[PDB]
DNA sequence: CCACTAACCTAATCACACC
DNA sequence: GGTGTGATTAGGTTAGTGG
């Protein structure tokens, strides 16, 4: 099972593609500050902005720094308990990562993360 | 029925710490 | 240099939205 996926209002979307309009990159400041501006969890905004450039560079192809999010910190106890499930399931639900993240403390974004990073490597 | 797109994915790479 | 790992990128896939 997959996250409830949003509709966005008017209101966002413009605001979305007018921040995007000036910076097709940002960081995790432009990210955070739109992100509560519109009543948005940034990780949406993130997944937006991937999205966006991928069919803005996909239709160009047809028609033609900002700081990061600072690194989270994974203490050897968080590890091992994200390392069992990944050997349980390497695919977690969107039900399976909120409760890892609650048993963590740890956003479920960056669960994901670790999850992407894990699969990729071992 | 079907076009669009958030959500999700892989593969590669960047960034930063570390010995 | 060489490892390890979180975060980001290009771009493809899955599945919900809505014409």
């Amino acid at each position: 099972g997959r996250r409830r996926r949003l509709v966005w209002t008017p209101s966002q979307s413009e605001a979305l593609r007018a921040c995007f309009e000036r910076n097709p990159y940002p960081g995790i400041a432009t990210r955070e500050r739109l992100a509560q501006a519109i009543g948005i969890p940034e990780p949406r905004v993130q997944i937006w902005f991937q999205n966006e450039r991928s069919r803005q560079l996909r239709q160009h192809r047809r028609e033609s720094p900002e700081g990061r999010r600072k690194r989270t910190a994974v203490t050897g106890s968080q590890t091992a308990l994200l390392l069992r499930a990944f050997e349980k399931d390497r695919f977690p639900g969107i039900a399976a990562r909120e409760e890892l993240a609650r048993e963590t403390g740890l956003p479920e974004s960056r669960i994901q993360i670790w999850f992407q990073n894990r699969r990729a490597r071992h």
